[PDB]
């Protein structure tokens, strides 16, 4: 089946390079069909909830990934409004997007990035500059073109399927979807 | 003194291999005495609640470990039951049981495995399979057999000390069980 | 401007080499002026919140670094203190505060340490031995001088700056202070 994916960047930071970077990876690393849902919002919690919750419950998304306002100042609020329409967290996105973010991003300790369920839906915090996006979803590689250190994506298809949602796949050069052989086909 | 252990399948999923796969590795790790308290439930939040206060307060176990349950599908609730029973939160024992777990589980952030605990006891929440469980206790070793990344039952001789248990001690060959100065005997 | 810095000794445990461990490191690393707040407390729950409180709201420290009372047992409740005085919470440094330590301390992950944000303080919590509180605030190097894992205190910097609090800045000899180009002078 067609995945259907909301991109919202929060423009509170133009050239919102934003949703473009989301769109050409994510066009990139996906082999199977797909369809997007993009919003543009300022970093106001209210509006981003609102927004969070329009695209799973009224658009039907299966997938939503967020750019910007994940910092420790005052005004950086998305994973408040992530955390405040979930219905289940998921801890391990959270931590392992700072363990992937430590090798290009000196301060990625100081993001507060969380990856959570609503309804049937994955919703995943991601930084707001285009190189920093494409790393944490593709991860880090050497010279050679050698995985090193995998990205948050390869366990996206997965976690879609476990969620009852479409078979995702992706292109191994870019980023491979690990899935075991009790749920390959 | 004897130390008592609660072992928790949560057959949700027959062979369950996640009770006999605790008491197997275990009796090869550990070197001081030991009660076992075994237990084989569905995924049901409820029951699986009453299960781990029943093995607390009533059976006075000073451990439980846990199989099963913990991805992102809904009806996973272990974790879930396992926040709710608990006094108190030990987040290096999730994080730390998914970075150990990403050396043999490709997917291993979908995990929401937590250590909490509940008067004087420790719970931990483990993976289903036989060999997940085994590699998360123990940790990884290379074709020599030089400790990698050290297993997660490392730490928890020295934590019911902490929680004024009884003083268990492990075969090195196995795991070894850390300890300051100040606490060895 | 100059950075005004709380420390805090949860003598709960004399020698408090905890507070001295603090001024001597602090003294070395930092470049640019600073004042000190020091404060020496029992492992009591409310005289910590209340201290936390005291030196944020009232003595207008930026920064507010704790040492002790982090562990599993029942009377250490430094953690408990300071997310109950959070205005909001800092996931990164507690989980990266923990992989440092697990460098030098076997058993790190039974710590508890959190890093939250009061009004616009940053807080941290470290552990009670120097040695310890040390390496985690400048973390390791190899034999040769080289960095092999960036030290907690190597994002604090920017952190402050990110709050709106005075420009910091730090001897490259003992930690280097992180800072992408939009933000350095």
């Amino acid at each position: 089946a067609t995945l259907r994916i909301g991109l919202v960047s929060i423009s509170d930071r133009y050239q919102d390079k934003g949703i473009p970077a989301l769109e050409e990876w994510l066009t990139s690393a996906l082999t199977t069909p797909f369809e997007l849902e993009t919003r543009l919002i300022p970093d106001e919690q209210a509006i981003i909830e609102q927004t969070l919750c329009e695209l799973v419950d009224e658009m039907s998304c299966h997938l939503v990934l967020t750019t910007g306002g994940t910092g420790p100042a005052r005004r950086d609020v998305t994973p408040d409004a992530t955390l405040a329409v979930a219905d289940r967290e998921m801890p391990g996105f959270g931590e392992q997007m700072r363990q992937i973010s430590l090798h290009f991003v000196p301060t990625a300790i100081l993001s507060r990035q969380v990856g959570v369920i609503r309804k049937q839906a994955l919703i995943l915090n991601l930084p707001g500059q285009p190189k920093s996006i494409k790393e944490t979803l593709e991860g880090v590689k050497d010279a050679e073109g050698n995985v090193v250190v995998h990205g948050i994506f390869a366990s996206v298809p997965y976690c879609i399927q476990l969620l009852e949602g479409p078979y995702v796949e992706t292109a191994p050069e870019v980023v491979a979807a690990f899935r075991p052989k009790s749920a390959r086909r």
